[PDB]
């Protein structure tokens, strides 16, 4: 997250870490939302390659013991059928992780709520994304959990020529695009959270941005749109 500040550690209890084996080690590549306690919601994207992954619950700082952590390893990857790896514009980046373990639910581990079926915010509706992606383009990561406060830009202004043109789909959110703050490398996967009706869900699963930079003006952060997929969702758990 670029332009963020760092979240409060209790915030946003259904991020999680998405984390791959590198030597005696493990390195963040991506967010993700626990959806079930046996469940995350994540990018496609960021499961493409052959790694062994393990998702960190009750994480805030990378690179500090928290008290709070629950490291988990995937035991199954649902990509959705749909995806296409060299073609993220065409969407369909979303991917459910099935966790080796249920995890235990505390004010650091929650569900993410999602938002019904077919649900499209209105402009400029308030949302944030969290992550520990870099904090500057071509920079570096986070250590601590980061927000950024990105209002949502409508499918008309999004998909207009100075802003995405046709790489953006109505499957899709955007949001941001001020220059300033916006997602960045390893944010993918994690959450958009818009407060709705006095409540935040999980309307955006952060999937791209520009290749020219992270925070680029009139290149929103874009997002799957978590709406678009609710059958298909509950349809991959009832059968795993
Ligand atoms: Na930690």
């Amino acid at each position: 997250v670029v332009g963020g500040t760092e979240a409060q550690r209790n915030s946003w209890p259904s991020q999680i870490s998405l984390q791959y084996r590198s030597g005696s080690s493990w390195a963040h590549t991506c967010g993700g939302t626990l959806i079930r306690q046996n469940w995350v919601m994540t990018a496609a994207h960021c499961v493409d390659r052959e790694l062994t992954f393990r998702v960190v619950v009750g994480e805030h700082n990378l690179n500090q013991n928290n008290g709070t952590e629950q490291y988990v390893g995937v035991q199954k990857i649902v990509v959705h059928p749909y995806w296409n790896t060299d073609d993220v514009a065409a969407g369909y980046d979303i991917a459910l992780l099935r966790l080796a373990q249920s995890v235990t639910l505390n004010s650091y581990v929650q569900l993410g709520v999602l938002p019904r079926a077919g649900t499209i915010l209105a402009n400029n509706s308030p949302c944030y994304i969290t992550g520990w992606g870099l904090t500057r383009t071509n920079g570096q990561l986070a250590q601590t959990l980061q927000q950024a406060y990105l209002p949502t830009v409508d499918y008309a202004i999004c998909s207009s020529s100075s802003y995405w043109g046709s790489t953006v789909k109505n499957s899709m959110v955007c949001a941001g695009g001020d220059g300033v703050r916006s997602g960045c490398q390893g944010d993918s996967g994690g959450p958009l959270h818009c407060l709705v009706n006095g409540q935040y869900a999980v309307h955006g699963v952060t999937s791209f941005v520009s290749r020219l930079g992270c925070n680029v003006t009139r290149k929103p952060t874009v997002f799957t749109r978590v709406s678009a997929y609710i059958s298909w969702i509950n349809n991959v758990i009832a059968s795993n």
